[PDB]
C-alpha cells in the first residue's frame, strides 16, 4: 500500500489516470500513456500506482533520467520503499578488450559503496515490503544471482553467529570498515549490511540480508570442478588453432580465479561465473532484478519510443562485446551467458506494460489494448507555435530573432544537422554579439547537462547542436527553438523527433519554433498538425477554466 503525498493531479491527469487504472483492472496487457511534455507524466505514473498498490519497475533511456525519476518518486511517497537499481556500467568502465589495438581494459576496483549499497538496498526491500517503486536504466536488466538463495539467506537477531556472517557475503576487516564488512575486536560485533550506511553494533532488533547477490553454492567444490572442466576443453580449442598466447591467457585467468574463490568463495568478476552459480543451462536466460520481484509487479517503460528499441538491442550489443572477451581468450564461453534479456525473454518475465511517452514508437501502437493520453498541462502553458521559413537568409533571420529575444531575458535552441554546420554557425553568431555555445557531441552525460545548467542559468542565450533530444533541456526562459533543414531526411527530422524537439519551446508563455525549408515534408506536415491540435485542445481549456498562460 501506497501513501501518495504529492500535488493534486489537474490538468488532464485526472483523465489520464483512471482508464489507465481502468485499462489494467481490466486485464489489459499494454497500455500507452500518450503524454506531451510538460503534463506531469511521473505524477499520473505514481497515482497509477497508488490505485493498484502493486510493487513497481519504472526504466528509463538514460542514468541521468532515472536518477531524476527516483528523486521525484521519493518526494511523492516519502513513506514508501523508492529504489535506484543503479548499475556498474553507468560511471565505471566494465572489463574489455579491444583487437584493434590489443589492448585489454579491466573493470573499475574499490568502487563508490553508493553504488552496490543502492542495488542492496533495491533487493533487500523487494523482499520485504510490497510498497516498492524501483527505478533503473535499462542497462540494468542483466544477469543476478538467484533470488532463492539471496532470499533464504538470512540472519534473524550467540557465537556460531559469526559462521553465518560469512556464509552471506560478508568480509572480515577490523582495521577499516566497510558496507558489507564485520568488525569483531572483542565480544562486541559490528556488522555493517550490504544496503546500509550505518552499522550495527551487536554487544548483549532486525534482520541481516546476504553481501552478495551471486553468494558461495551447493557444491562450491564441485562447481569449481565443473568450471575447471569447461576451461582445460576451452584451452584444447585454442592450442587445436595454434591460438597459444590465448589458451595460456585463459589458463592463468580462470586457475586464478578458481584458486581465489577456493580461499574467499568469491572473486572479482565472479558474475562472469553466474550460470555454474545458478546451476542455469547454457543459452538459458539468466536471473535478473525481474525474478526478485512479486510475481504480479507493474512495469512501466518511460520514454518508451526510446526505452523499448533499447530493451531489443541489448541482447546483441553485449554480446559482440562479451564475445570479443572470449575469443581472445580473456573469458570462458559461459561468460556468454551472464547477460541481458532478450526482448522476448524480458515480455515472457513481466506481466502488465504502461508504455509512457509523447511520441510512442510502432512496437507500443501496434500492441497496446490502450492509449489514454494527456494533452493539457497543470500549468495551463501551450504547445508553441510552429512557423515554416524560406531558407534564403535563413542566419539573417535566426540571428535577428536569437538578438531580439537575448534582449529582453530570453533564450534560443538551436539544431543542425552537422558538425561542420554547428562548428561555423556557433562561431559566426559569438562573431555576430550572441553569446552562443556548441553542444559538441563528444560530450558526455553531466558536462553535457554542465553546458545546458549553464544556459538554465542564464550564462549565455543560445545553444547550437545536432541532437538536442538531451536531457534538461526544458528550460522556461527557451521561447525559440529553431531547425535548420527541417525538411532533410534523417532520424533527427523524423516525425517523432520533429515533435519531441518542438516541445522544447512549450515551456514558455510564447514559445515558437522555426522550420527552416523550402518545402514541406511529410514529418514536417505532421508535426505541424499534432502540434496544433495539442495547442487548440489547450486554448480551449484555459478558456473553459479561465486561465491564461504565463512564463515563471
Ligand atoms: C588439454 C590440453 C590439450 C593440448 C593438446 C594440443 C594438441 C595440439 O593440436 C594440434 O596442433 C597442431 C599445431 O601445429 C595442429 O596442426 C594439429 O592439427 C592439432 O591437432
Ligand atoms: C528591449 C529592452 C528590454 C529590457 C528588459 C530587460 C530585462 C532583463 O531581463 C532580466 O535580467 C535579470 C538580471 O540580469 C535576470 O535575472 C532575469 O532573469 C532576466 O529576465
Ligand atoms: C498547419 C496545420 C493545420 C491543421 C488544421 C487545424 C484545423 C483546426 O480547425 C480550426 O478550428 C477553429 C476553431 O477555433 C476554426 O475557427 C478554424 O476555421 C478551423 O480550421
Amino acid at each position: 500500500t501506497f501513501r501518495y503525498r504529492g500535488p493534486s493531479p489537474k490538468g488532464d491527469q485526472p483523465k489520464a489516470i483512471a482508464g489507465l487504472v481502468e485499462a489494467l483492472r481490466d486485464g489489459e496487457r499494454f497500455v500507452t500513456l500518450l503524454g506531451a511534455t510538460g503534463t506531469g507524466k511521473t505524477v499520473t505514473m505514481a497515482k497509477v500506482i497508488e490505485a493498484l498498490g502493486r510493487p513497481a519497475l519504472v526504466l528509463a533511456p538514460n542514468k541521468i533520467l532515472a536518477a531524476q525519476l527516483a528523486a521525484e518518486f521519493r518526494e511523492l511517497f516519502p513513506e514508501n520503499a523508492v529504489e535506484y537499481f543503479i548499475s556498474y556500467y553507468d560511471y565505471y568502465q566494465p572489463e574489455a578488450y579491444v583487437p584493434g589495438k590489443d589492448l585489454y581494459i579491466e573493470k573499475d576496483a574499490s568502487i563508490n559503496p553508493e553504488i552496490e549499497r543502492l542495488r542492496h538496498s533495491t533487493t533487500r526491500s523487494l523482499l520485504t515490503r510490497r510498497d516498492v517503486i524501483v527505478v533503473a536504466s535499462v542497462s540494468a536488466i542483466y544477469g543476478l544471482g538467484d533470488p532463492r538463495e539471496y532470499r533464504a539467506r538470512n540472519l534473524v537477531v550467540r557465537e556460531v553467529l559469526l559462521e553465518r556472517l560469512l556464509e552471506l557475503g560478508y568480509q572480515r576487516n577490523d582495521i577499516d570498515l566497510s558496507p558489507g564488512r564485520f568488525r569483531a575486536k572483542g565480544e562486541v560485533l559490528e556488522i555493517f549490511p550490504a544496503y546500509e550506511t550505518e552499522p550495527i553494533r551487536v554487544e548483549l532488533g532486525f534482520v541481516l540480508f546476504p553481501a552478495t547477490h551471486y553468494l558461495s553454492p551447493e557444491g562450491l567444490e564441485e562447481i569449481l570442478k565443473e568450471i575447471e572442466k569447461e576451461l582445460w576443453e576451452r584451452v584444447r580449442y585454442f592450442e587445436e588453432r595454434g591460438e597459444v598466447l590465448y589458451a595460456q591467457r585463459l589458463k592463468e585467468r580462470t586457475l586464478y580465479d578458481l584458486e581465489m574463490l577456493r580461499v574467499m568463495g568469491t572473486c572479482p568478476g565472479v558474475e562472469n561465473y553466474a550460470r555454474y552459480f545458478t546451476g542455469k543451462a547454457p543459452g538459458e536466460p539468466p536471473y535478473t532484478l525481474l525474478d526478485y520481484f512479486p510475481e504480479d509487479f507493474l512495469v512501466f517503460l518511460d520514454e518508451s519510443h526510446v526505452t523499448v528499441p533499447q530493451l531489443q538491442g541489448m541482447y546483441r550489443g553485449d554480446y559482440a562485446r562479451k564475445k570479443t572477451l572470449v575469443d581472445y581468450g580473456f573469458r570462458l564461453p559461459s561468460a556468454l551467458d551472464n547477460r541481458p534479456l532478450r526482448f522476448e525473454e524480458f515480455l515472457e518475465r513481466v506481466s502488465q506494460v504502461v508504455f509512457v511517452s509523447a511520441t510512442p514508437g510502432p512496437f507500443e501502437l501496434a500492441h497496446s489494448g490502450r492509449v489514454v493520453e494527456q494533452i493539457i498541462r497543470p500549468t495551463g502553458l501551450l504547445d508553441p507555435l510552429v512557423r515554416v521559413k524560406p531558407t534564403e537568409n535563413q542566419i539573417l533571420d535566426l540571428m535577428e530573432g536569437i538578438r531580439e529575444r537575448a534582449a529582453r531575458g530570453e533564450r534560443t535552441l538551436v539544431t543542425v544537422l552537422t558538425v561542420r554546420m554547428a562548428e561555423e554557425l556557433t562561431s559566426f553568431l559569438v562573431e555576430h554579439g550572441i553569446r552562443a555555445r556548441y553542444l559538441h557531441h563528444e560530450l558526455d552525460a553531466f558536462k553535457r547537462q554542465a553546458l545546458i545548467r549553464d544556459l538554465r542559468l542564464g550564462h549565455y542565450d543560445c545553444l547550437v547542436g545536432i541532437n538536442l533530444l538531451r536531457e534538461g533541456l526544458d528550460i522556461p526562459e527557451v521561447s525559440l527553438v529553431a531547425i535548420l533543414d527541417a525538411d532533410k531526411e534523417g532520424f533527427l527530422r523524423s516525425e517523432r523527433s520533429l515533435i519531441q524537439t518542438i516541445g522544447r519551446a512549450a515551456r514558455n508563455a510564447r514559445g515558437e519554433v522555426w522550420l527552416y525549408a523550402d518545402r514541406v515534408s511529410e514529418a514536417m506536415q505532421r508535426a505541424i498538425e499534432e502540434t496544433n491540435r495539442r495547442r487548440a485542445l489547450q486554448e480551449a481549456y484555459n478558456l473553459e477554466h479561465g486561465i491564461t498562460p504565463e512564463t515563471v
